[PDB]
């Protein structure tokens, strides 16, 4: 079990003003921390948001949230479960931001929502450097789905954070499962414009490269993994399944030679993207995200799992390695065409 903590300083806060926090399980023998930004779409306007709130509250809100969370996946302290990182330092860190981990908001006479997702990572880091990290060798920031996306816009901000604080030795790094999407065209007629709302909504904050790049009017860009991914500095390994549920649901895919079409080229697409992104595990499966599941061991990419591709990554970071790859993207072409997809 993971046990909460919630934030110290009760400024930095969930959408409805009530404070934000993570969950965490030390481990006094590890220098490794990972720390994980959890997923959940995002909301974009007051009505959107409000209807969030009725439902998806804890997405909004930590009044509810237990004590205690179990580990799963790439969390989890049992290595026949995580063979990868069994022994680390495990922290959850819940969204309750709405806001793909990108706001610097405050709730106010002027906003009904607090969108405080950046601010909520550099806090929890801050905060955690008093309980252990600051004796920290790896500090992975990993994430799923909007997670993942938070992963890309977040973990460079992380590493200078840590620079400025004083504490250039701990090597940040970043995992993004599930987090990138493509601005394409749907099957039948979107992701760019609700992103566009929503920056302006959430007051959100993309990294500076990529900013300098993209100028002002045009940050949604960089919520966009194969726009942002080349601008970061830090490691990143991008998890990624090559017909993920979340594009095709954005797409408005829910098979005749039209589709058939569509689904091969969204396929080719991401492939594209990802062939210079040394670090990746992009399997050919209709899925969503994979790395908290109990059994994301399973799936394999050229013979090798993700636990194993991430300790190759490890070692890499230490010329390519014999027998441990880490660039393990499919090229075939529909949807389980890789036997070991999820069931
Ligand atoms: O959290 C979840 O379960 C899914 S999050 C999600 N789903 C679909 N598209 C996106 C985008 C881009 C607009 C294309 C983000 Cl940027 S985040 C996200
Ligand atoms: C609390 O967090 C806010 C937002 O980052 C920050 O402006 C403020 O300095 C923090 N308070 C303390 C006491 O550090």
């Amino acid at each position: 079990d993971l046990r909460l903590h919630l934030l110290l300083n009760t400024s930095v806060t969930c959408n409805d003003g009530s404070p934000a926090g993570y969950y965490l399980k030390e481990s006094r023998g590890s220098r490794r921390w990972l720390l994980f930004l959890e997923g959940g779409w995002y909301c974009f306007n007051r009505e959107n948001c409000d209807s969030r709130y009725d439902t998806m509250r804890r997405l909004m809100s930590s009044r509810d949230w237990p004590r205690t969370r179990t580990g799963t996946g790439i969390l989890s302290s049992q290595p026949e479960e995580n063979p990868y990182w069994w022994n680390a330092n495990m922290v959850f860190i819940p969204y309750c931001s709405s806001d793909v981990w990108s706001g610097a908001s405050s709730k106010s006479e002027k906003n009904e929502y607090a969108f405080m997702g950046a601010l909520i990572i550099q806090e929890v880091v801050r905060e955690l450097l008093g309980r252990g990290l600051s004796g920290a060798k790896v500090l992975l920031l990993a994430g799923s789905s909007a997670g993942g996306t938070g992963v890309l816009l977040n973990v460079d901000r992380v590493a200078e954070q840590l620079e400025k604080l004083g504490y250039p030795a701990i090597q940040v790094r970043g995992l993004a499962d599930s987090g990138w999407f493509l601005d394409n065209k749907q099957y039948r007629h979107a992701p760019t414009e609700a992103i566009r709302r929503g920056i302006r909504y959430w007051n959100g904050v993309v990294p500076e490269r990529c900013r300098r790049q993209f100028q002002e009017g045009e940050e949604w860009n960089c919520f966009f993994g194969y726009k942002v991914y080349p601008t970061l500095r830090s490691p990143v390994f991008v998890v990624q399944w090559l017909f993920d549920e979340a594009q095709l649901t954005v797409d408005n895919v829910h098979v005749q030679e039209g589709l058939r079409l569509y689904i091969q080229n969204l396929g080719r697409e991401l492939r594209h993207t990802l062939k210079d992104v040394p670090a990746s595990f992009a399997p050919a499966c209709l899925s969503h995200e994979i790395i908290i599941r109990s059994h994301w061991t399973d799936v394999q990419v050229k013979g090798t799992s993700l636990p194993r591709a991430l300790h190759c990554w490890d070692r890499s970071l230490h010329t390519p390695l014999k027998g441990c790859p880490v660039h393990l993207v499919d090229s075939c072409p529909w949807p389980h065409c890789n036997p070991s997809c999820p069931t």
